[PDB]
């Protein structure tokens, strides 16, 4: 007679399918009740951090890979799933994906899917602009002027939120210099002061060349989710550098007949590595002190492995890593090669991508610092030179506290 709580984040489409899956789970186990706790991405980590600090987190959580150092530096912040391998079929998940979710030999999460940020474009707006999708960084930067002149000041090749930008310029810097962004031995960023000048100078170039809204223009709209903004819905902001695993949260709010379409991935001649931010998209974890680890395990197995859970959940989290699950969704015709999300992943996997991203590159205080920094620049409060030093200094401090 078992009462479980489960949290997750995502759009309403993801909420809808998860809710149907939990109703089927309860149908399958009338002795097991699941209270569902769901929101969008915004504030979700923050609410979870409060819960975990008071020992009141859910039995089952959808978790983010970059949270592992936050909650489980020593692998003990989430229940070890090696202890519930009897309810939960672990062999369906590739051992090297499961290694991305293991900390000090403890299995902290089951990776649901993998993802990298790639370029998707509004095919309607790009058609009107008369432009081909950029194949090079130089083309991306040259696209802004064409949009601006051809279609109007309100038209932009892409919109980039600060976290997207952080990833994008890093990918460019990885292509050029082929070094990790974070030096983990020394608990600090690897870039020289000059490469940080180059990083923020690139931002300023793209903003001046009309590639994307400045953070000041972006702020003139409202506090909405980006995919919920008018200039996104009406095609004026004509693309996104986005996780393939959540691309329908974006393309579903376009004005028909507009679609998001996979763009090419810009690669500097002579680059040894595309500098993708490629990671597990999300995990399902069990609370450290859950009073029901076995029922929590059963629920995660249902959702990720069972015919019924897998069918219900569809692709609202990306392309399943579970071998049974992904085979199932291909056989039911739900996974189609031409779908932007599946095509996005295939293209990414073919890109040279040996460099892995440190979970510290996505530390929420580092991401928040980045947005502060480009806002310094856009609102004229710091020069590029000053912003680059500021970011390097304040960032190395955060890293030290984060990697503590
Ligand atoms: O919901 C997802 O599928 C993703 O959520 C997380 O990303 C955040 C937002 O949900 C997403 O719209 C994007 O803008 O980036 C945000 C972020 O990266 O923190 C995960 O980080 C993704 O891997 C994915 O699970």
């Amino acid at each position: 007679e078992v009462n479980l709580r489960m949290s997750w984040w995502g759009g309403n489409g993801r909420h809808q399918v998860t809710l149907k899956a939990l109703e089927e789970f309860h149908k399958q186990h009338p002795n097991i009740n699941v209270k569902a706790e769901y929101t969008g991405w915004d504030g979700h980590l923050s609410r979870l951090t409060t819960q975990i600090a008071g020992g009141t987190e859910p039995d089952v959580m959808q978790t983010n890979w970059n949270w592992l150092p936050i909650f489980s530096k020593d692998g003990t912040g989430f229940y070890n799933l090696f202890s519930v391998k009897e309810q939960l079929d672990l062999a369906q998940f590739d051992p090297k994906e499961l290694q991305q979710t293991t900390v000090n030999g403890k299995l902290n999460g089951i990776p649901i899917s993998v993802t990298a940020r790639i370029f998707y474009f509004n095919d309607a707006t790009w058609a009107k602009a008369g432009l081909e999708y950029p194949k090079t960084w130089d083309e991306l930067l040259a696209a802004g002027k064409v949009f601006k002149e051809k279609l109007g000041d309100q038209y932009y090749p892409v919109v980039l939120e600060h976290q997207d930008t952080l990833a994008l310029i890093r990918s460019y810097m990885t292509q050029k210099y082929n070094i990790p962004t974070i030096d983990e031995a020394n608990k600090k960023f690897a870039y020289s002061p000059e490469q940080w000048v180059e990083f923020f100078t690139m931002y300023k170039t793209m903003v001046d060349n009309h590639v994307m809204p400045s953070t000041k223009y972006y702020a003139s709209f409202g506090k909405s989710n980006m995919y919920e903004m008018k200039p996104w819905i009406n095609g004026e902001w004509a693309g996104t550098y986005m996780w393939n695993s959540t691309i329908t949260k974006y393309s579903d709010n376009l004005t028909k007949p507009a679609k998001l379409v996979l763009g090419p991935y810009p690669m500097l001649p002579g680059a040894k590595d595309a500098g993708l931010f490629f990671k597990p998209a999300q995990m399902l974890s069990i609370g450290k002190s859950t009073k029901h680890p076995q029922e929590s395990a059963m629920l995660i197995n249902f959702l990720l492995n069972s015919k019924e859970g897998v069918e219900a959940l569809g692709l609202e989290r990306g392309v399943p890593l579970s071998a049974t699950a992904v085979t199932q969704l291909r056989a039911s015709g739900v996974i189609k090669d031409e779908d932007p999300s599946v095509a996005g992943l295939n293209m990414a996997l073919e890109l040279p991508h040996k460099m892995t991203t440190s979970p510290y590159f996505d530390d929420p205080q580092i991401v928040s610092l980045f947005g502060d920094a480009i806002q310094y620049i856009d609102y004229g409060q710091k020069t590029v030179q000053e912003t680059a030093e500021y970011f390097n200094k304040q960032g190395d401090r955060i890293l030290k506290r984060a990697m503590r």
